[PDB]
């Protein structure tokens, strides 16, 4: 471990499943398809939710490898690939992962940092009315 900075832990990732965490300077999703060690840690975020939205898509085999069918967008991202079915006009950052001790780490190679949003948070809906 010299530039692999721990995204989360193993464990806490529900497999099927994988969300967003704001790792150092990136926002990274972390895939993770079965109980295994081997997860699909990039950078795959939609600029619409500012979440792994078009990572909690459908993970599936489409050929031989593991892909992502998109909720919104439909294109078939390769977990491991980060390209769009065919045409790449919304591919994803795909970096390098390695599993310490049950926890993954990604070597963070900061391609493009933005600053992080000013947005009005979730405002509770009071009750109208008894």
């Amino acid at each position: 471990m010299s530039q692999w900075t721990t995204v989360c832990k193993l464990d806490d990732i529900l497999p099927g499943t994988g969300v967003c965490a704001l790792v150092e300077q990136q926002q990274i999703a972390v895939f993770r398809p079965r109980n295994d060690e081997q997860v699909y840690a990039i950078s795959n975020i939609d600029p619409f939710a500012q979440a792994s939205v078009l990572s909690r898509g459908i993970v599936a085999e489409h050929q031989d490898d593991l892909w992502v069918a998109s909720p919104l967008k439909k294109q078939h991202f390769r977990l491991y690939d980060g390209f769009c079915l065919e045409d790449g006009a919304y591919s994803v950052a795909a970096y390098d992962t390695q599993v310490t001790n049950g926890n993954v780490q990604i070597s963070i190679a900061d391609s493009d940092v933005a600053v992080d949003n000013s947005q009005p948070l979730p405002l509770e809906h009071h009750h109208h009315h008894h």
